[PDB]
């Protein structure tokens, strides 16, 4: 039959590498749902509901014509039930019914990937909205039977919207809102589970001249993305993440609950921005990452400014 | 005025008409009827709709790429305001909408060429155009290419809509429409077709194992942007905004307001699929959830039951 | 080096004429950057902080390839520092470090547009929010070195969402809300600053036959645009302002701070409406446009009512 081979996954902001392998296997992972208190910005905290205990979960990679096979388990010290939907699935709740999972249980199925494509996985055990809005999200990246082109650096961002009961910034153990996510409106917007994840010292690495892809995707729960690299045009993005190629793009819609692929080459050295260019979520609700990109500068390309004088 | 002329078939939704099998122009008579009516949008929950041929959404009209589509359209004499229709399909003046103003108990005639192939949006364009369109009067009429589409199996006719109750989602009896919602675009319901559970349990779509199915899908809006997904399945392919332009192995596609999309994909094994807006508290906590209900054998190779459960 | 050219930028809705140049140049933009009150609609004003006098700023064709030499000042009147972010450019802030002017000061700085496309450029100084929201935005073109496809007709449309204090129709100068901008619930959603700025007396125009092509932004700050011309049809959309052509579209997204053009042919007389046909704010919020076509009737493409009886 077909051979097992363990996967490579990843924690967020980092890939699985490109896989070298041109026939199917039985790909098996390991997954963990835990529930844990995390800082979401400076003294506020919330209890995040987590596959593998961050947001996102860890990135899966396989090729098509895989069969994928999940060894799902909830920490004993869960209070609810856990199961992962899988968007790269064909079948019956994407997985939920077969990886419905009690805390202290472990719950193995497995799935073959028909499509290639980078998709969605989350929670799905009811009430759905509740559980993916804590958290319970990542992706899955299914390569094409042939790969995809070589790049320099990958990277691995996802946002989402939170719902807390008191307004940004109030200090302490914030809970989750439902008439605020009832009524989609987030308090925090934030790539990577909380804010800052992904800047300052969090920030992307990068050296000018390098080809960046960044696989993107957006768990929301309710929110779709603009999604922008401040100081970078796209060269190209694989449209909400399927086979279809755009380019040279500004902005992209990233569905909820959905996808993108997007690349870009740096050129010079400098601070680029990732947000979220409904720009209020960036600047005041947290949805702000940096790729710090070093190297020599180019004037030929910008320069600094060349002169200041009156008007 | 020479051309032959074929009375259209049309379908209530979540039926579609026959694909055409005609590979010249023909004049098709289309006859559309507007209804105000009461109907349950919810378990104990009542709301007055206003309807194209008596449901949300209405009739779906097929028609070929250059055809004339010849329009009579009445206004029941019982309602209480005039109403007309705006074809997307239609180029020139509100789409037909300053052609086709009917107030209650009359019938108006004029026709359109379709000029360009396409899945469109038709609805009401009354003023206040808002509450028109909030009150449930919107459909798709479908042109198709000269050559035609690619057969399927299984075709489904699904429009997304947002409405705006005064009361709170659940709270009983009649609701009246609630402007002040509808202008903040905070909707109590989203639901396909019309209802919540329109096209779930007992209504749910059916297919078999193996059939390829073929969804037309709108969004009458009057606000809300659709994150369009079905659970358990990848769209093959992705007709995008319902243009020309196909992308393939899309798991979730956005359906503008006033726009479409049409979404393919085979159903290999049994289960309940689940059509959802994926934003996703309007799908789970606001009405926008149908099924789709396969039958046929199980295949373990596409996807397993769950294989072993142990301690922790 | 490079030829040196000065750049013909417009006003809305107006274009600046196709470039025939076949050679890279150096294309000098001077921006200045004024606050000022202007009318929002019938007895209602506003505070808005303007590239060039009004919203959106003027527009900039260029060609791929060329430098981009941008001459920036803020007027001694204004209350704060301004700059520009260019979407088409590639480097630091889009060049928002370079250009952060103080009033009564210019900058001057240079970058080269390195890739075709439609690109908004905006204020980025803190807190962003509130100075694109204030009204600095704008597009700029940069052209394929082999050029766009002629057309008969070029417009200029950007959509604006803005927030007042007041509810819409509130009299008076009317204060930024803040508070409703982080909420993204705008009182006014408009084309080009203003209730009205395209339609009835200022209702772009053209005549049956001729081709049409709009270059739509989106300057936010938060909405998400579903355009569409009521009694048209998209001949050709290029996606998310990108290379990436659909044909035979009815209404096209827009993403915050993203762009596309489009393009369909006038064949009969009439008054086509463009809108954001989530449709409230067309018809109750301002974001409601004209174009006014004259010729002659063609009823084997439309017909007017051929008759009225009773049912
Ligand atoms: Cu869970
Ligand atoms: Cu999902
Ligand atoms: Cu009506
Ligand atoms: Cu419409
Ligand atoms: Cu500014
Ligand atoms: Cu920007």
């Amino acid at each position: 039959e077909l051979p097992v081979i363990d996967a490579v996954t990843t924690h967020a902001p980092e890939v699985p590498p490109a896989i070298d392998r041109d026939y199917p296997a039985k790909v098996r992972v390991k997954m963990e749902t835990v529930e844990k208190t995390m800082k979401m910005d400076d003294g506020v905290e919330y209890r995040y509901w987590t596959f593998d205990g961050d947001v996102p979960g860890r990135m899966i990679r396989v090729r098509e014509g895989d069969t994928v096979e999940v060894e799902f388990s909830n920490n004993p010290s869960s209070t609810v039930p856990h199961n992962v939907d899988f968007h790269a699935a064909t079948g019956q709740g994407g997985g939920a019914a077969a990886t419905f999972t009690a805390p202290g249980r472990t719950s193995t199925f497995s799935f073959k990937a028909l499509q290639p494509g980078l998709y969605i996985y989350h929670c799905a055990v009811a009430p759905v909205g509740m559980h993916i809005a804590n958290g319970m999200y990542g992706l899955i990246l299914v390569e094409p039977k042939e790969g995809l082109p070589k790049v320099d650096k990958e990277f691995y961002i996802v946002q989402g919207d939170f719902y807390t009961k008191g307004k940004k910034g109030a200090q302490g153990l914030q809970p989750f809102d439902m008439d605020k996510a009832v009524a989609e409106q987030p308090e925090y917007v934030v790539f990577n589970g909380h804010v800052g994840a992904i800047a300052g010292d969090n920030a992307l690495k990068a050296k000018a001249g390098e080809t960046v892809r960044m696989y993107v995707g957006n768990g929301g729960p309710n929110l779709v993305s603009s999604f922008h690299v401040i100081g970078e045009i796209f060269d190209k993005v694989y449209v909400e993440g399927g086979k279809l190629i755009n380019e040279n793009v500004q902005s992209t819609i990233v569905p909820a609950g959905g996808s993108a692929i997007v690349e870009f080459k740096v050129d010079i050295p400098g601070n680029y921005t990732l947000v979220d260019h409904s720009i209020f979520r960036a600047f005041n609700k947290g949805a702000l990452g940096q790729l710090k990109v070093e190297g020599a500068e180019n004037p030929e390309i910008m320069t600094q400014k060349l002169s200041d004088t009156a008007y």
